[PDB]
């Protein structure tokens, strides 16, 4: 994968749960970067989907 850094909160749509909950400063292990929508990653623990827009990649 690659690790990205959450840069904009993202409250899972109540009644979603595939949707990753994101807090700023979370480490997202982007597990899949679908060019058509959300990415697959696992914010500390659970896998799940998320907007690529709320993260920034980091090396540094």
């Amino acid at each position: 994968p690659v690790f990205a850094k959450a840069i904009q909160k993202r409250v899972p749509c109540a009644y979603d749960k595939t949707a990753l909950a994101l807090e700023v400063g979370d480490i997202v292990k982007v597990t899949r970067m679908n060019i058509n929508g959300q990415w697959e990653g696992e914010v500390n623990g659970r896998k799940g989907l998320f907007p690529f827009t709320h993260v920034k990649i980091f090396d540094p």
